[PDB]
């Protein structure tokens, strides 16, 4: 396969369906990408830079041979990590990090799909504030790209995304898209949301910000979401999501479905013999009653968080697999709708 | 297959192999038991007694329809860990549980294997009330047996064991085998052990302990071991084991290897790119290294602590079929000299 290539094979609205080919695999579109501790996992970039180490994960061989997958990997740049984390801002970077060592870091690592490094602007923030926040990540694009480029086996074995800010305002996503487009970049990621402005806002800000990337290239919405939230991007032309929910709900208790998220603690459940979900063909759903997984986890038992996690993974991608079907059909505002009117 | 039939296929010393057969399925022997929450598997009394109820469990279709296994089940008969986690006593029973109540509930939870309900007397304890405390339970012995006959399709289709008590002392413990033979039970435990002892001790009163038991009925030691309980205790002709510690093991950072027990949250296992264990064939070491399970366990991700699960359960099985086929091949003094060679 090519190092990179998207082709994008049906459209519905601003909706797409296609794929990611890449020398380690073909990633479908729109794709979740659940972290790895699905076509392409999250590594955990902030960690390993400080556990073992990045030098140390090359030394073991990188990240596909630490964590056993061959396929795909995405890194985030590390600084949203360090700034909601670890702080201290300058033009060179992050102490508490600047583009060219994250970008060494990812090298490092040895992921396939490197994130540029840049600031996730606070929310709220005045227009000015978005602005110089806006500005200084798009200097920092340009030295993530020239660093990216400076190393050979990164610049031709992985891909580099540009990552557009500018908050809440059209005017400022706008020069950002112009910026990162001006520098090029093999996709481009929506940042700087869920940060707190609630769907409506975030739907609000998509439906201007997603347009202005690139049409022939991916769209990475960066730490989305729940899957009413997924639906709607995908909707407003996102390809890509990552989000921790599914993993952090399945070990708090909470399972999705496609009627809504349970929480499977409570006492209604103790002697409910239903599966999880009724429809999901995951593998817990295909031996286990909510009965024994609350069970499970109302004991302490590690085997009904697992469960629970894995649930959730398989309903994300069960979730993918579905927008990706009814998008590739012409049905997926159909899909849409029902999704919307069973799930809430 | 009948409800219970024992037949031992080979001998060496002291040490058996052979199998169980029950209507749900097949025992090889020696035999471990791990917890459910493998041949068989342990369900757990005194908890499902509480939450969500025996009852309830019975409502919901039996702890086989509960756990989705389809296999024996063997329950204890809950007052060993009323009594070390839960207490009032009387000769009726334990308040805080009598035979017959313990016997209605292992009935209600549908398990295969059900164990008369005793007292594992205090270690140390004195001759006089050793013998006080063993002499209950024979008495508790035979009310189980009772109550266990009462019930039809208990009686029928599950097995009932007794269990020998006795402390240290010889003169009890024999006093307390006769008791049970003559009540006459399906098989035959040593309770009474691992309550402090330590091996030199244990291994002295298994010694004389397990020939009072009828040759031709298993024996099953209580709450037993390390590994290397494990193999001298079948040295000793015990056939059944359960023990909580490959569970507890792996969920505090142990994993056992044939090199001995190792504690993988250890620095010194950062770099490591072996296997948990070199020969274990589990599929956690047919994937993974040391490194990245330290990786895991020390972020506090629950998959660490599942795989170090899973690796412990396997690590437990290979044991039994190693001990099993040598037993059969005529070599198990050979292995069990050569094990202790090289765990310790
Ligand atoms: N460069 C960059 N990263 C962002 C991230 C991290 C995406 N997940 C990384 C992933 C790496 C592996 C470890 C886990 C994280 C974001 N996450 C969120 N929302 C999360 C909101 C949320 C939702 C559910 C639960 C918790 C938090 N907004 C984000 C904006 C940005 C951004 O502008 N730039
Ligand atoms: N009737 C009865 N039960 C006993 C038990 C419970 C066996 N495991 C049940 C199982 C049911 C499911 C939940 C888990 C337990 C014992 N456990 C131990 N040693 C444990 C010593 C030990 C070893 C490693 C870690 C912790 C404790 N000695 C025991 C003696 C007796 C006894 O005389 N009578
Ligand atoms: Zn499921
Ligand atoms: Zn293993």
């Amino acid at each position: 396969r090519p190092r990179f290539s998207f082709s994008i094979a049906a459209r519905e609205g601003k909706a797409r369906t296609g794929t990611i080919e890449m020398k380690r695999g073909v990633i479908r579109t729109p794709a979740f990408m659940p972290v790895g501790t699905a076509d392409i996992i999250l590594g955990n970039t902030y960690h390993l830079m400080l556990r073992p180490g990045a030098e140390r994960i090359a030394k073991l061989g990188g990240l596909h041979s630490f964590m056993g997958w061959d396929r795909p990997i995405l890194t985030d740049s590390g600084g949203y990590q360090v700034m909601s984390l670890s702080t201290k801002q300058s033009e060179e970077g992050v102490t508490f990090l600047s583009p060219e060592r994250s970008i060494e870091i990812q090298h490092l690592l040895g992921s396939d799909i490197v994130m540029a490094f840049d600031e996730c602007t606070p929310y709220p923030a005045t227009p000015s504030r978005a602005a110089s926040s806006m500005e200084r990540s798009m200097r920092w694009a340009k030295r993530s790209r020239d660093a990216f480029d400076s190393r050979k086996e990164q610049a031709e074995n992985a891909a580099l995304f540009g990552i557009q800010q500018g908050s809440v305002f059209e005017n400022l996503r706008q020069q950002s898209a112009d910026a990162l487009a001006e520098i090029g970049f093999d996709g481009y990621a929506v940042g700087g949301l869920a940060v707190g402005e609630g769907q409506d806002e975030m739907f609000r800000v998509l439906d201007f910000s997603v347009p202005m990337l690139p049409d022939d290239k991916p769209h990475y919405l960066m730490g989305v979401g729940k899957p009413d939230d997924i639906v709607g991007a995908v909707e407003r032309g996102i390809d890509m999501f990552d989000c921790v929910l599914p993993t952090r709900s399945g070990r708090n208790g909470q399972a999705f479905t496609w009627d809504g998220p349970i929480n499977i603690r409570n006492a209604r459940f103790s002697e409910d013999l239903k599966p999880l979900d009724s429809e999901c063909h995951c593998a817990v759903c295909q031996k286990w009653s909510r009965a024994y997984i609350h069970h499970l986890i109302r004991a302490g038992e590690i085997l009904g968080a697992m469960l629970m996690t894995e649930h959730n993974i398989a309903f994300y991608q069960q979730l993918m697999q579905k927008i990706r079907d009814s998008i590739s059909e012409g049905r997926f505002s159909q899909f849409a709708q029902d999704f919307r009117a069973r799930y809430f």
